[PDB]
């Protein structure tokens, strides 16, 4: 409906990205290749929604340093609404420097995202109305315990799907599952959140009776090569296969995992069906270099799935 | 005069530094420091002649990327012309990525200018009238020698100074010499061309002896600690001793450097005057945190060296 938008709240880096050529000197500038693309949880998350078709709004921060603008720019180019993003009067913007092998292969990574934390309760409340008038929230954890405990305090009604990040920063959810309409945490998340030791499939059931008891209406559990273990409050669960993939740069695979999750609560989907297509939202995520694919479209994962 | 302007022609970087807060990981993305910011020798001396108060028109590359415009933008905001800059369609634009340390101390650098070859002598030779009306033209060695040999055969009499870059870049200046008005090597770069050790202040003379008789009109040798060595082929040298600067951070020392020599020329200056005015826009560059120090300015400088 063209009055329906998804409101995503969560963190807009620039990802670097630069190898050798060759064997590295220390001793030296090698020359090597680098590359600097859109990142951070959330707003990679809103490009994925925007490529399968949801109107999305952004709300974020960003410094004032023209690299920052370049930021914002291109996410619109690929269809998101970033006129809420709120501007951080001189200061650097967020970004994640990584450096990789030869092969592709990690090495050491930077992260330096303090400004995520000017995305606080006074900022997001200026937008009360437009956030309560979303048809879903998405919230990622890289937002202080402050800014997350708003949304859930204020989202009236509208259901919060909640990204735990990492699992430093997923435990600001362990006290309000209660609030939280859907999480997507993996293995290491879910053992850190639950206290309990997710050391084989066997395990998962007494987790998400856990999630459960306090409060947790749908948990979607990624245990890696086990595939995905998803689990509804009133009583529905399973396991699902993970989807064949020949695997080309794994970064963006659970914001694309998110993004499906959400865009098919928003179309109507059951809960079931809408793991399985997040699975494929998943796969093309990790099958393209870049960490969101701009192949990614309702058309193209429906025939992954079918598959 | 409201009609004088000077050219550059070299590269336009987005430089990348960042270093961790502790001790590194390589096991965990570390919480860090990560700044964006200008850099490329060409860029940076468009921009230091632009705050000495010249009409600065940088000729250079970048890609079509976002990051590309962001650092055109931010280079039109300290006063260099960038109009005529190159577009490369869907490029990478270069990058020079370093890792610093905890104390800011260099580790390992990454650099990504395979782009410098698109400053073709197709391109500069669409502005071959502009080129040729210019004051003086400054030339980087980042651009192909195939582009260097233009700019040396089509100067029409307008002086070209040259930035050798590094040792390895330099080497393409040694067989035009006798087209280059002013050269500004460091030592590594005058042995690495001329074949002879600078082993101590006593080897000058033979250097630049060597220089002259490949026809360079004037010789401007950095020695670190040293000083500096001047030398104009007409028999005027000297040595000008280093100005007692607190080092803040050595980048863009040299952009600066070259920046002073090129502007006191077009202002009339004679070359000793203009060597240690030089020397005074190279300590406000050392005692800045950024590659260019914003304040750099022909009052500041005067100030600094009459001390
Ligand atoms: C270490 N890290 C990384 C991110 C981002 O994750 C995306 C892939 O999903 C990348 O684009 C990073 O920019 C984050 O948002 N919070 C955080 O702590
Ligand atoms: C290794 N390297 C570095 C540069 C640049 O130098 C400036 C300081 O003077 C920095 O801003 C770099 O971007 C270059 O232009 N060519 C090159 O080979
Ligand atoms: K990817
Ligand atoms: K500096």
């Amino acid at each position: 409906r063209e009055k329906d938008y998804v409101v995503i709240i969560g963190s807009a880096n620039i990802d670097v990205a630069g190898y050798s050529h060759e064997s590295l000197n220390y001793a030296d500038s090698n020359p090597g290749k680098i590359k600097f693309t859109p990142g951070g949880v959330g707003r990679n998350i809103a490009q994925n929604l925007a490529l399968l078709g949801n109107k999305a709004w952004l709300l974020s921060a960003v410094g004032s340093d023209f690299y920052g603008q370049s930021l914002l720019t291109q996410t619109n180019q690929s269809g998101v609404y970033v006129d809420k993003c709120l501007i951080v009067p001189g200061e650097n913007t967020s970004s994640y420097l990584s450096l990789l092998d030869n092969t592709g292969e990690m090495l050491v990574a930077i992260n330096d995202m303090n400004i995520s934390n000017a995305i606080t309760a006074e900022y997001l409340a200026q937008h009360r109305e437009f956030i309560q008038r979303a048809k879903v929230i998405v919230a990622d954890c890289n937002i202080s315990e402050e800014a997350l405990a708003w949304i859930l305090d204020n989202a009236a009604n509208v259901p919060v799907f909640v990204d735990p990040v990492s699992a430093w920063k997923c435990v600001k959810v362990r006290d309000r599952l209660n609030q939280i309409h859907t999480l997507k945490p993996n293995r290491l998340e879910a053992e850190t959140l639950s206290g309990i030791a997710l050391s084989g499939r066997d395990d998962v059931a007494k987790v998400a009776a856990w999630f459960h008891q306090h409060g947790l209406n749908r948990l979607v559990l990624s245990m890696g090569g086990d595939g995905v273990y998803y689990s509804d409050i009133r009583g529905e669960n399973g396991w699902s296969a993970p989807i064949k993939t020949n695997v080309i740069n794994v970064t963006g695979a659970g914001d694309a995992m998110m993004a499906g999750l959400a865009s098919c609560w928003v179309d109507g989907m059951p809960f079931a069906e809408s793991v399985r297509f997040a699975q494929g939202c998943s796969s093309m995520a990790l099958s393209c270099e870049y960490t969101n694919n701009p192949d990614l479209s309702i058309a193209n994962v429906i025939s992954l799935v079918e598959n």
